[PDB]
């Protein structure tokens, strides 16, 4: 058996749910934390199924953790520790955001409150972020190839080459994005990721740049599935990723299914 499986067997409704099987508590981390601007940790309360993997979540240029706060309970309740962080400054660039995502994960492993630490599997970590924070998700995987998953949301980065990434990466784009256009950011990132890498591109039909800051069942259900598959190695969730999703909200989905 897979020792990392958590919660009951999934359905399309269970990954679409506003609330998963686990109840959620929070721990606040002040900006005096080393290497990033603090944040909020969301974690599952029930301990009887074992420890959980974690994902650090970055906001974009000009923004703060509040723009990302809806991922907190919705994703943690599925069986994850979720760390929505603030950056050192609102003007930090993607490389900097990448370093701060890693500093946030290292805080979780090394210095977080006992309540979080006792629930955390330090071996199974992921990154996610919006816009320049999504560019930071990419940056982080080059900086630390041992990460289990990466989800750049409407990502922004001047660096278009990602041929060395080894971390399973799920890029979500917004069709009508004028700030980080899919034509000049999301799509060239996806095309540059190795063809041998477990990866997926999902473009949201008619969506604007700020769609990742607005609760979105299409985003949520496949974010949860991606994290389950790669942070937990949970092949119960392969069914939602392969074959490719056909939801009406999706303008395009491409992938490197199967994920062996
Ligand atoms: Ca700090
Ligand atoms: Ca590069
Ligand atoms: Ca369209």
């Amino acid at each position: 058996d897979n020792p990392y499986e958590r919660g009951p067997d999934p359905t399309e409704d269970s990954i679409e749910a506003i609330r998963g099987p686990f109840s959620v508590a929070t721990e606040r981390v002040s900006s005096f934390a080393s290497g990033f601007g603090g944040g909020t940790i969301y974690y599952p309360r029930e301990t009887d199924e074992g420890t959980f993997g974690a994902v650090a979540v970055a906001p974009g240029f000009t923004a703060s953790q509040g723009s990302m706060s809806w991922y907190g309970e919705r994703v943690a309740s599925q069986g994850f520790i979720v760390f929505t962080i603030d950056t050192n400054t609102r003007l930090d660039q993607p490389g900097q955001r990448g370093r701060q995502l890693l500093a946030a994960l290292d805080y979780l492993v090394e210095r977080s409150d006992r309540k979080v630490r006792e629930r955390l599997d330090p071996n199974r970590l992921a990154v996610m972020g919006h816009a320049m924070g999504g560019g930071g998700s990419l940056e982080a995987t080059v900086m630390r190839p041992s990460l289990k998953a990466s989800i750049p949301l409407t990502p922004w980065n001047l660096d278009k080459t990602w041929g060395q990434v080894q971390v399973p990466t799920f890029i979500i784009g917004a069709e009508l994005d004028t700030i980080a256009p899919v034509s000049t950011h999301a799509k060239p990132f996806y095309e540059s990721l190795p063809s041998s890498l477990p990866k997926a591109y999902m473009e949201l039909d008619g969506a604007t740049h700020f769609a990742p800051n607005i609760p979105n069942t299409t985003i949520a259900k496949y974010v949860i599935s991606w994290l389950k598959r790669f942070v937990d190695e949970d092949t119960r969730y392969s069914q939602f990723l392969c074959p490719n999703p056909t939801d009406r909200a999706i303008e395009e989905y491409r992938s490197t299914c199967p994920y062996k």
